[PDB]
């Protein structure tokens, strides 16, 4: 009953765009505010900042991949 969303572990996307480049990978740690991945929608590059401090345990989003607003982008832990 859901096309794609996040909240628990997975960070929700700001809008349904396209993955341009990945900044964080499984093994590197991130901080609440630091960019984790770049998005591309409406011909406008949008930076994705982590919601809280943690580490990337698994990246569901990949380069040249389509995402959805709210859909889990990356898992933090």
């Amino acid at each position: 009953a859901g096309a794609g969303k996040a909240g628990e572990g997975e960070i929700p996307a700001p809008l349904a765009g396209t993955v341009s480049k990945i900044l964080v990978k499984e093994g590197d740690t991130v901080k609440a505010g630091q960019t984790v991945l770049v998005l591309e929608a409406m011909k406008m590059e949008t930076e994705i900042n982590a919601p809280t401090d943690g580490k990337v345990e698994k990246v569901l989003v990949k380069e040249r991949d389509a995402v959805q607003g709210g859909q889990g982008l990356i898992k933090i832990g």
